[PDB]
């Protein structure tokens, strides 16, 4: 169904069509450059101007104005319909899940004589995400991901998300010492990211690609005829969410094997947005399509030598010949019912091993749905209770909290 | 094959090995070893010595060996077991799972040691499983790790044979003696007996 918002948007003929924000820093994060690339559609005219202003609350910290026309990039010239403002910010207040300092970037498309044509805006978080010498660093410090996987689920409205439920989830997560959330396994409602920018959660933004049921799992993802479709799911995610500081990692999807389409789209992301690592678990969790060793349910000390996609002990995995990447479990500690036995072993390992930088628990909230008895009483239902067949009976309920957000 | 260089008693341990005035002496102990033993196939690894810290002389002689005989890796444990003077992470008495964070020369868990940022070398313990008396408790943990981890390629137990000496009672009967039984003072009493076999090669 139509399970997310439907809106009308009116823009001028001459409009802002896209805008990207990037933040660059010096060695100690005392100086930052906000680079705002603004694109326009419609009729170009020499009186058109773009002003990018940066605000800390009510205080203007930086501003920049320029006519359209970017620098020369190849033999045919540059983009006449683009302009890049480079604003300097001294001693920026850095964004993190601990201190979610945010600025406000306002992008004004106006005339030279000052008439405003339109204005767009975004929350800007000054932070650097990069993998250095095998460690995922945020603002120069190695992260320890206290993460959880979260589906968009409501027991009464299904997959329709509202602000109140999002806020409830974020509060509960932070109150239980989570600092990261994985969008399992699709781009979330837009507001989500904003809230995570505001409250301080690290986000893994995941393309809506899962082909788990294929045999083999990569039958489609290794097929060039499906590369267009997959591409749209990756590219359009990035184009939508790349300005959110909360998003620190891109994911190419989930449980779709490892095919050449993944490698291609990995490289596409790396080319268009080198500010964020890309991860992907499929095909053994350590393929060429991931910057992070991101296994699912790898155990601390016990190896699980499966053919072609073994799940090594995470400790062992780090030390395999030639392996230098950080290891962050995209899924671990399957919270199905009365579970999370052995969780402390994971966290002892995370704290002992530098390159074990945490993981994302599976998962936040039980995907149960409300049905009603003959006497009108509501009860929680799982696979098979709607006549759905075949079904995976109670495996929909893997949450740390009940569907009503009551904790387990 | 190990050069006859140990300066364990120096404070700091590298006082001589970091001193260029002792580079000639050290060099002779390394070079003349190689020149003597380089044709033996059994010798698979050169060692620059033992418990002499990490000084520039080690780096120099490491590179000398690598230049004259690139057929064998060079190892050296001093200065934290993972210095530039060793091709092999070769710690002494690093434990399987327990870290020993000593200042400037920590003894990480061998499993952890392999995975430290930037570390790619194999790990072979030059000394482990100190067989002093009734000992070798926990040996199986080492071997489980060795078999599970590819880059944990084993180690050298400390050590083969008790360094006891024979003395004789008033009645002419021989008995086994250790530090301090010859009037030697100061002495490290029974730490000379760390063997898997007695001095007469009877097994423990
Ligand atoms: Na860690
Ligand atoms: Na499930
Ligand atoms: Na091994
Ligand atoms: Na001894």
């Amino acid at each position: 169904g139509i399970f997310r918002d439907v809106s009308l948007l009116h823009k001028p003929t001459t409009q802002i069509s896209d805008f990207h924000v990037a933040t660059r820093f010096n060695d100690d994060f005392s100086r930052a450059v906000l680079e705002a690339e603004v694109q326009m559609c419609g009729e170009l005219r020499d009186y058109l101007r773009v002003t990018v202003s940066l605000w800390q609350g009510e205080t203007q910290v930086a501003s920049g104005t320029a006519p359209f026309g970017g620098e020369i990039i190849d033999e045919r010239g540059g983009y006449a319909d683009r302009v890049t403002l480079r604003l300097n910010v001294e001693n920026p207040k850095l964004w993190s899940a601990e201190i979610p300092n945010l600025y406000r970037a306002v992008v004004e498309l106006h005339t030279a004589d000052g008439t405003l044509i339109e204005a767009e805006a975004c929350d800007v978080g000054f932070r650097v995400v990069r993998i250095e010498n095998g460690l995922l660093l945020l603002n120069g410090k190695p992260l320890l991901i206290r993460g959880v996987n979260r589906h968009e689920h409501h027991p009464l409205h299904g997959q329709v998300m509202d602000e109140q439920t999002m806020v409830q989830d974020i509060l509960l997560m932070k109150q239980n010492n989570f600092n990261a959330v994985r969008c399992s396994h699709y781009p979330n409602h837009p507001l989500w990211y904003t809230l995570c920018d505001r409250y301080g959660l690290y986000v893994v933004d995941e393309a809506n690609i899962e082909t788990h049921g294929m045999v083999p799992m990569n039958r489609l993802t290794d097929d060039p005829r499906w590369l267009p479709a997959m591409s749209e799911r990756v590219t359009r995610m990035v184009q939508r969410d790349r300005n959110h500081p909360s998003v620190i990692i891109w994911s190419l999807g989930n449980e779709s094997g490892h095919g050449a389409n993944h490698d291609a789209l990995y490289r596409w992301i790396k080319s268009v947005d080198p500010s964020r690592p890309v991860q992907y678990e499929g095909g053994g969790a350590d393929t060429t399509a991931t910057d992070i060793i991101c296994p699912m349910y790898a155990r601390v000390d016990e190896d699980q030598p499966f053919p072609a996609v073994p799940k090594w002990s995470i400790k062992k995995w780090l030390s395999l010949p030639g392996e230098t990447r950080p290891l962050i479990l995209c899924e671990y500690a399957h919270a199905m019912g009365n579970s999370l036995g052995g969780f402390a072993k994971y966290w002892q390992a995370f704290r002992q091993y530098p390159r074990l930088q945490g993981g994302f628990v599976w998962d936040w909230v039980d995907q149960s749905l409300i049905k009603y008895d003959e006497n009108g009483n509501p009860w929680s239902a799982y696979g098979g209770d709607f006549g759905d067949t075949p079904n995976d009976r109670q495996f929909c309920m893997n949450g740390l909290v009940f569907a009503d957000r009551t904790p387990h």
